[PDB]
């Protein structure tokens, strides 16, 4: 009754009142020093314990107290890893983390709470996390899907754990031949993320995956605009439009709220000249499954 992977779904197996205490493993810097900030690639020892599959978050609960002595609120994190995780035996979870730090109104440098205390973590460190979370991101069903993925920044992490399950590893019950197609939309080229996993990715499956960067401060279109996602989605927007048509293409979009708003201009423009209406052509593909955003 989904077009999604949710047979056996689990949610909110560990609750904010009584965490899940996993123990960091690894945790590393993927961003270079031309980067605004920095961005950090993370594994949890879970013992097996959190039955996570792959589109789903946890949620970190940061050591410590807020300001009325309370335990930290949680932070969701979309999971990185596939539901097997980076050692393929399911005994750890991966996210990627940005280090939130801004210049507030008054000009006081701010440091986010729970992304400064992930990107602090030293190997051996315990860590609270609750979830699994979420239903919007499951992969399709469809072994033969065309998905196309619509990344900013962190919002990798979910189409990193897609591909892991797609083209790195062996799984009976899933042998994909479709087509998978990665935008990802990032400042500099020292703010990539999984690079060097996703060119392997790209030279192991031609046949069965695409990818596409969109370096803005880097590369422009014809009119020497800015290359945003939207952007680089504009030199396959006929193509992108016929397979939005068929039955068997999902979309799927993950990262900065308000990076579906370019997105939209493009679909807008390319629904216009059929006489489609994308505002409300749009809401059909989310009742249909076929346009899953989650933007933050
Ligand atoms: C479903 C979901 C998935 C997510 N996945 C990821 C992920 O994969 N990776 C990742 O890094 N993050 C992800 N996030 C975001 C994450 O949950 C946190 O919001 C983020 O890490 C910042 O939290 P923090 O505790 O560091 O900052 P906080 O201490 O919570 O500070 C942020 C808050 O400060 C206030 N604020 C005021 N001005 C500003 C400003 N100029 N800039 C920012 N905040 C301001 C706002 O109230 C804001 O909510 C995801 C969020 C959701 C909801």
């Amino acid at each position: 009754t989904s077009k999604k992977q949710d047979e056996g779904l689990v949610t909110n197996k560990y609750k904010p009142k009584e965490p899940y205490v996993g123990r960091c493993l690894s945790n590393t810097r993927i961003t270079g020093d031309d980067a605004p900030g920095e961005t950090w690639h993370m594994v949890f020892s879970t013992e097996g314990e959190i039955p996570y599959r792959e589109g789903q978050s946890i949620g970190i609960i940061a050591d410590g107290e807020d300001k009325n002595g309370k335990p930290h609120k949680l932070r969701l994190y979309s999971i990185a890893s596939s539901a097997l995780g980076d050692f393929g035996d399911s005994k750890t979870v991966s996210l990627c983390v940005k280090r939130l730090v801004y210049t507030n109104d008054q000009g006081e440098i701010v440091k986010g709470v729970c992304s400064n205390f992930l990107c602090d973590l030293k190997p051996g460190a315990d860590v609270k996390i609750t979830g699994p979370v979420g239903k919007e991101m499951l992969m399709p069903k469809d072994p033969n899907a065309t998905v196309i993925m619509l990344a900013t920044g962190t919002g990798i992490a979910p189409f990193r754990s897609f591909l892991w399950k797609m083209f790195l590893e062996e799984h009976e019950d899933y042998k994909f031949s479709g087509l998978a197609w990665l935008f990802l939309g990032v400042p500099t080229s020292d703010s990539l993320l999984y690079k060097e996993e996703l060119e392997k990715m790209k030279e192991m499956a031609p046949d069965n995956f695409r990818l596409d960067f969109a370096v803005s401060r880097e590369q422009t279109n014809a009119a020497g605009e800015k290359m945003y996602i939207q952007t680089r989605m504009a030199e396959y927007r006929e193509e992108l439009w016929e397979l939005l048509k068929k039955d068997n293409t999902y979309v799927y979009m993950c990262g900065l709220k308000g990076m579906e708003k370019g997105i939209d201009d493009i679909m807008l423009n390319l629904a216009a000249k059929d006489g489609i209406d994308w505002m409300q052509y749009k809401k059909q593909l989310k009742k249909g499954e076929q346009w899953n955003v989650e933007v933050y």
